[PDB]
C-alpha cells in the first residue's frame, strides 16, 4: 500500500507512535517518507546481506526473520513479510521496540540525516488528526 501522508499521520496516531519516547508524530512521518516514500512494500537490500522492510525499513539484522540473513535475531519476534503488509499494526509495534533500543531514532540513520533538526511538524501540517 502506498498511504497517502495524512493517512499515514493518522495511523500512526491510531497505533499509538504519536509521542511515543518523546518523538513527537511528525518525526514518525518524515521517517517514514525517506525510508519508503510510504510505501508498505518497500524492500532494500544492505551491504552485510541484511534486508530492510516496510515503511519504517526495519532490518532483519535484529528485527525480524527473513531466513536469508546468518547470525541475525528476530527480536520483534516476527516474519520480515509482516512488515510489508497494508496493515502498519507490525511495523509499528516493532519501532517502538527499536526506538526504546537506546539511541531513540538515530536507529534510522534516514531520520538522522534528513528528519533530525527540522521542522518536522510540516509533515502532519494540514492533517485531520
Ligand atoms: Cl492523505
Ligand atoms: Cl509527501
Ligand atoms: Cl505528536
Ligand atoms: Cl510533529
Ligand atoms: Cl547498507
Ligand atoms: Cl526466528
Ligand atoms: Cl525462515
Ligand atoms: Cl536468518
Ligand atoms: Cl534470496
Ligand atoms: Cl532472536
Ligand atoms: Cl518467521
Ligand atoms: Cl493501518
Ligand atoms: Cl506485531
Ligand atoms: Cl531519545
Ligand atoms: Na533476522
Amino acid at each position: 500500500k502506498v498511504f497517502g501522508r495524512c493517512e499515514l499521520a493518522a495511523a500512526m496516531k491510531r497505533h499509538g507512535l504519536d509521542n511515543y519516547r518523546g518523538y513527537s508524530l511528525g518525526n514518525w512521518v518524515c521517517a517514514a517518507k525517506f525510508e519508503s516514500n510510504f510505501n508498505t512494500q518497500a524492500t532494500n537490500r544492505n551491504t552485510d546481506g541484511s534486508t530492510d522492510y516496510g515503511i519504517l525499513q526495519i532490518n532483519s539484522r535484529w528485527w525480524c526473520n527473513d531466513g536469508r540473513t546468518p547470525g541475525s535475531r528476530n527480536l520483534c519476534n516476527i516474519p520480515c513479510s509482516a512488515l510489508l503488509s497494508s496493515d502498519i499494526t507490525a511495523s509499528v509495534n516493532c519501532a517502538k521496540k527499536i526506538v526504546s533500543d537506546g539511541n531513540g531514532m538515530n536507529a534510522w540513520v534516514a531520520w538522522r540525516n534528513r528528519c533530525k533538526g527540522t521542522d518536522v511538524q510540516a509533515w502532519i501540517r494540514g492533517c485531520r488528526l
